[PDB]
């Protein structure tokens, strides 16, 4: 499929899209991104995750090269262009200089745009399995460009879904997603002061509060895994994905559970609420 | 000169080389470089340097896409176009893919040389204030291109020459520097589980061997500042670097010290043991 760029007023093929080796994003790892998703050709919680990467470009010192507005008007009009389900990259790079004020003033920005790679309909049955490994995100409200760990991690993974990020025994999230503890019918997933705020977790908490369902926001542990009856992990692309075996330990019956199916289908029935 | 950048066979002027935003240093922070300096135009440890890129390269799954040997090469044909001191930053990136093999197998490279950037002579006889703060570097054996942190920790560092990562008291590194405290006439420095193996580090070992002072290999304590008589900072470009204040406490009688002085007069009256 024909994948873009948008860099520097244009929307380029992808394949010819470049960035000045000057940039800090290559030099030091200084960048900030998103990952929005569509259903129907239109972008899944636009504006949250536009205000994310706000906060994320704020939180790392980077001045902002667009308004959210513009970034905005760029995905829409990418998105036209690509005519398909599209996952959807806008990057907020450190630019060329840390200036006097601390500051990273000339940022540049670039969206990238690829036909969407859904998880294969075999995940959503079987359910995946998670390594876990003793390591975090530091800062981990910014979503940063540095994913070294998520690769590195996968070095003796021998071939599970997802890394899980489980610090000293407690789960916070996995490399690409929230995760999600079911232990006698409540939600346990850890908080925002150790994972990143999800948009798919804030439509997760939302659905289980229009559901009755209890929410714990504290770490799930590791020790906890054999009294669990289910687990899943949410992002976008993924939405609610089952995860049936963490590291050596079965999940429950070692199947897809009915709650984690369940808030699965009440996300795919109400999507077009989150829809801009 | 001309700051340059040697990319795909050729010596370009270092604002004109360019990077295809396909490759996992820009999407993911896939990347791992070395910082390398001249003294008379001859690269200071540059095997040293070259052996610790593949050890990097190695440690983050990246199949390194030139031989030592070659990257030897490009250093040198470089500092002799630049025709002056020279700091010299080999880079390796991820490229467009994490293979099946779990490797990044079409790695690019990339070498950046600009005219060296010494700290100023005032920096040397006053010494330079540090400000700590509460984390550290993940993975400190690896140099990747992950140096987000060393720009936002700066965010109310309020003018300090640099960074020092001081996870739970304990002092590891600075953000570009190994860290020594000077203690009863010995030297404390972290050992090499918490903190990179610097060059300088390895050198200043060597230099501390000759002159039959001690070094003990544990982490320094911000609550043991108050008992010490000196401090240093070590690294590629700063060679030893006093330092005199660490967040609101100074060190000793707050100037350089008399075993830092000395370690770095033995440090350039040797430096070509260890010219290339
Ligand atoms: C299946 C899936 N789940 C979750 C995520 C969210 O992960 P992050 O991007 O926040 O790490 C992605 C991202 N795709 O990103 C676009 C495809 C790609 O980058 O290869 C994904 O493809
Ligand atoms: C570290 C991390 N945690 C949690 C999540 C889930 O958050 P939402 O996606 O629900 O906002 C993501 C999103 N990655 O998205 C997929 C990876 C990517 O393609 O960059 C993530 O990168
Ligand atoms: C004064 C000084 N000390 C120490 C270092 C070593 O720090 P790392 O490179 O390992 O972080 C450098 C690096 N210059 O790098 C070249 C100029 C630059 O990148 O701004 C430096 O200029
Ligand atoms: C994080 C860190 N620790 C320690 C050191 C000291 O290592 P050596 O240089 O002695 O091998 C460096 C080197 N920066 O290199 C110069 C500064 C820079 O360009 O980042 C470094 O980046």
């Amino acid at each position: 499929h024909m994948n873009l760029c948008y860099i520097d007023g244009k929307f380029l093929p992808l394949e010819e899209a470049k960035l000045p080796v000057t940039d800090l994003i290559i030099q030091r790892g200084v960048g900030v991104f998103e990952t929005i998703s569509t259903h129907s050709r239109r972008p899944l919680m636009l504006t949250p995750h536009l205000k994310r990467l706000e906060g994320s470009a704020t939180a790392s010192s980077i001045v902002m090269p667009a308004t959210l507005d513009e970034m905005a008007r760029i995905i829409r009009e990418g998105i036209k262009k690509m005519g398909c389900e599209t996952m959807v990259r806008p990057y907020i790079t450190g630019g060329d200089s840390f200036g006097k004020d601390h500051l990273f003033s000339s940022s540049r920005y670039f969206v990238i745009f690829e036909e969407i790679r859904k998880p294969d309909p075999i995940l959503y049955e079987k359910g995946v399995a998670l390594h876990p490994i003793n390591a975090e995100r530091y800062l981990p409200s910014t979503k940063s460009i540095n994913y070294m760990l998520s690769f590195t991690g996968q070095r003796d993974s021998k071939g599970a879904y997802e890394i899980l990020y489980c610090p000293e025994g407690e789960i916070v999230e996995g490399s690409h997603s929230t995760f999600f503890l079911i232990k006698n019918g409540h939600l346990i997933t850890a908080p925002t002061s150790r994972a990143l705020s999800g948009t798919t977790r804030q439509i997760v908490l939302e659905l289980a509060r229009r559901g009755n369902i209890q929410v714990e926001e504290r770490c799930p542990l590791l020790t906890e895994l054999p009294e669990a009856e289910e687990a899943f992990i949410t992002g976008t692309v993924k939405e609610l994905l089952p995860v049936v075996r963490i590291g050596d330990q079965i999940i429950g019956n070692g199947v897809p559970g009915k709650l984690t199916k369940h808030l699965h289908q009440v996300y795919l029935s109400s999507i077009v609420e989150w829809l801009e």
